């Protein structure tokens, strides 16, 4: 009776489901995120299971949940993952597909891809995952001059869409989507709330910033805070400041702990992140990543053991 959207809480995820809805020409739906930074689905997500009639989930590399849905589901995604036995699932993964994970950069044009329907949100879900590599890709700045854009442009417009899920927001998250789905790129630069949630969380991240410290050119980077900027920090870290790795740990983020280890592509062949995936998953951690980033949610006590474990493979080189 209803049409459901399940997806990431970033920008990739926001602007997959809107592609994802427009593609579809649905005139009811709902929409919605699983909690921020816990990578399983909560009682509020199984329920709209099981109201819906079809269910798509978007960005969301976590297919050991996927596995249970009992309804026609279509799984769109661009992490290295696992191939899903449910029949009732329609997997759709150009890395398991065999295809080449740089023609994807983002879970956005593997939607686009998929629907054959390519605006400035297929761009901005580029920005929002690999950032300034994304203009590499002619695609994406074709896409973004359509509507009148800047680089700087679309790289402010993740910013300010990301800043819902950083500050916790599950239903600013949410209705992101309905902002990008009915209203130009252009205009939500504007958009004053967003704008606000930016300034509150540039300052949060000059903290950590400045408690960092250096091994081996690799950024360990410690800090405790509620909001989900370990994202960021990461990228900052080797993406802007240069430095070849950077792992970052979250101490208190409600409750549980977060790590987070990202690398330079100059570091891709050295470490292999995608063994440490399943080093991680297979001790009973909620990990998972890419081919040169890394990410954790667990129990406060196993801070020790993941250090132990990252330690391990940077010891090495
Ligand atoms: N516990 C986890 N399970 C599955 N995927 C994760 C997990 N933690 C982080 N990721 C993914 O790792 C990717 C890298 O994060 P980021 O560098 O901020 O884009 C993200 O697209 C996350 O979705």
């Amino acid at each position: 009776s209803h049409m459901l959207v399940i997806h990431h809480w970033d920008t990739d995820g926001i602007t997959s489901a809107a592609l994802t809805i427009k593609a579809l020409g649905l005139d009811d739906f709902i929409n919605i995120v699983p909690p921020i930074g816990e990578f399983r689905f909560d009682g509020r997500v199984k329920k709209h299971i099981e109201e819906a009639e079809k269910v798509y989930i978007l960005d969301l590399n976590l297919p050991q949940e996927v596995e249970d849905v009992e309804k026609d589901t279509v799984f769109i995604d661009h992490h290295l993952q696992k191939k899903i036995k449910n029949p009732k699932v329609r997997q759709v993964n150009p890395i398991l597909e065999r295809m080449n994970g740089k023609e994807f950069p983002s879970a956005s044009f593997v939607v686009s891809n998929h629907f054959s329907l390519w605006n400035s949100w297929s761009s901005l879900g580029a920005v929002g995952d690999i950032g300034n590599k994304a203009f590499e890709i002619p695609k994406t700045l074709e896409l973004l001059k359509t509507e009148g854009l800047t680089k700087n442009e679309a790289l402010k417009l993740v910013q300010l869409i990301d800043s819902n899920y950083i500050t916790m927001d599950r239903s600013a998250a949410e209705k992101a989507v309905e902002l990008v789905l009915n209203r130009p790129l252009k205009e939500l630069l504007e958009y004053e709330p967003w704008i606000k949630n930016l300034e509150e969380i540039e300052r949060t991240i000059k903290d950590v910033l400045s408690g960092i410290e250096v091994k081996n050119d690799i950024a360990f980077i410690e800090y405790s805070s509620p909001f989900n900027i370990i994202s960021k920090i990461a990228r900052k870290a080797v993406w802007e400041m240069g430095y070849n790795g950077a792992v970052v740990l979250n101490r208190s983020f409600h409750e549980k702990a977060q790590l987070y280890f990202r690398i330079s592509p100059d570091l891709k062949e050295k470490i292999d992140m995608e063994g440490i995936i399943q080093i991680l998953k297979n001790r009973g951690f909620n990990a998972g990543g890419k081919s040169e980033v890394l990410g954790i949610i667990f129990e406060k006590n196993r801070i020790d053991e993941v250090l132990g474990i990252i330690n391990g493979y940077l010891a090495s080189l």
